[PDB]
RNA sequence: CCAAGAAAAGGACUGGAAGAAAUCAUCCAAGUUGGGGACUAUUUUCUGCCGUAUAGGCAG
């Protein structure tokens, strides 16, 4: 499957299977194929990272809360 | 009432030295473009005079 990997500094004070993989936890990748009507906005430093398990389009609980 | 709310990666640099791609080599043969035709239409430039005068100047 298409994955990355995210870094832990100081595995042993995280937890059992952080420290067994040596700090180097893969996680999922799949980024997108890129009435009030709202156009143009510009997001800067949006977070990319859903929940631990995803990257890809940013959480949907995000956009209903906006 | 947006995995909520706040965050300065900054500083210093010297990759340099030398060099030999050459020898030869043949594109040829024939070939049929071809017969017809309204640019003048509802358009404006017409009439006298000076002067040796198709020169050169003026009144309608």
């Amino acid at each position: 499957l298409q994955c990355t990997y995210i870094h832990h500094d100081h595995p042993a004070s995280v937890g059992s299977l952080v420290g067994a993989l040596g700090g180097k936890v893969a996680v999922l990748d799949y980024p997108p194929p890129v009435y009030l009507h709202l156009s143009g906005l510009t997001v800067y430093d949006a977070s990319a990272l859903a929940n631990p398990y995803l990257c890809g389009i940013p959480s949907l609980s995000a956009l209903a809360g906006f």
